[PDB]
């Protein structure tokens, strides 16, 4: 697998899976979120303040489903 690493732009949607995130900072970009198991989980979309990055592909950021279809 690979890391997404997408750097969030100010104002861009970010996705936190409440069921799977290890800590509050664990986030997915829209593309990864919708290609992941988390699309059907309890989640929160928050608009980014800019900076940070998508954590898709980080096995320590997710209790389940660390990769999406693109990055696995
Ligand atoms: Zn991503
Ligand atoms: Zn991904
Ligand atoms: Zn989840």
């Amino acid at each position: 697998g690979s890391l997404c690493g997408r750097v969030f732009k100010v104002g861009e949607p970010t996705y936190s899976c409440r069921d799977c995130a290890v800590d509050p900072t664990c986030l997915l970009c829209m593309e990864c979120f919708l290609g992941s198991i988390h699309r059907d989980h309890r989640y929160r979309m928050t608009t980014s303040g800019g900076g940070g990055f998508c954590d898709c592909g980080d096995t320590e950021a997710w209790k389940e489903g660390p990769y999406c279809q693109k990055h696995e």
